[PDB]
């Protein structure tokens, strides 16, 4: 035996930003993922990276897109970045053998499919890494919005729409839910 | 006021049978779609469309598809269908227009991330028509799995791999979870 945290049961929480909405037609301009156990406790935090997008495609983002990413310094990190969607991928890739093996953690975070279908597009390999399945925390959400909302109103969230950040709010967000929409 | 069951608070719950993985390579040959409430309690069962499909394709599955959809009935049925992809959604969009209004319920059922990339890809109307968000009973699943195993293993599902039957066990399934899982 030995002290390391790696185990098959370990959760795998991963946040994207990306230029807009569509996979097919925009990019990943930063990646993150944290490592939990089945407690939810971290163990580890993975390498957060901007990931660099040439000028010609960040400058044909919406308006909501631009505001915000300039907003959270993501735009600057971008331009300045030497790191694209293969590299952070596989750093991304070689921290997470660590803690468990392939294809045995579900995608952890909030509504993770447009992730899911991110990852498919630009990053086959961290994406084959997972589990099929899912955990989503906003699932939990609109259950409590529906059923409890003074449950829901007392989390009240503020993304900043920087990935490692967020994914510290997902975790949170369910071990909330945990405590207080859980039966246990 | 009336009694008619018409509600932005209403749930559509979908399921889609297709014939691989792939949602750029494969395509849908089942849809079939229910309404409930908040409550969970259905209020009307959607058309459910065995969706017509080249034999050319239908040959091309795997051994595991072509087992299932044989067995199930539903290649037969594929065969002898006059209906395609935009007869299913006309006449899906019809019926779901008539509970809640567009865009405001959740795509509801389970690992319905699959379902998102293929009806985004094949039905672009319905797929709007949906709310941005996922209400995943698989989400329950999982941590029932992993936080109290002995009420997730209290409701096996077998699942016959037709949508319609489908729907009806993520409904129960819900059901099962908020009665046993959650703190109301
Ligand atoms: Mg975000
Ligand atoms: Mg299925
Ligand atoms: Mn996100
Ligand atoms: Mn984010
Ligand atoms: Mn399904
Ligand atoms: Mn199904």
């Amino acid at each position: 035996s030995n002290a390391m945290d790696f185990s098959d049961d370990n959760l795998i929480w991963l946040d994207l930003e990306m230029t807009g909405l569509d996979p097919e037609r925009d990019r990943i301009i930063e990646i993150a993922t944290i490592v939990t156990n089945s407690h939810l406790d971290i163990l580890a935090e993975g390498p957060a990276f901007a990931i660099h997008q040439p000028d010609k495609l960040l400058t044909a983002m919406d308006n909501w897109n631009t505001s915000h990413h300039t907003a959270s310094g993501l735009l600057e990190r971008v331009k300045n970045s030497s790191v694209d969607e293969v590299e952070a991928e596989t750093l991304t890739l070689a921290f997470l053998e660590k803690y468990v093996s392939a294809g045995k953690s579900p995608l952890c975070g909030n509504s993770v499919c447009q992730d899911r279908r991110f990852l498919s597009r630009y990053m086959p390999r961290l994406n084959q890494f997972f589990h099929y399945r899912h955990l989503d925390v906003t699932t939990l959400k609109i259950l409590a919005q529906r059923w409890a909302p003074q449950i829901a109103a007392a989390h009240i969230k503020e993304s900043q729409h920087l990935a490692l950040q967020d994914i510290r709010d997902s975790i949170e967000e369910l071990r909330y839910y945990r405590a207080h929409l859980l039966n246990l």
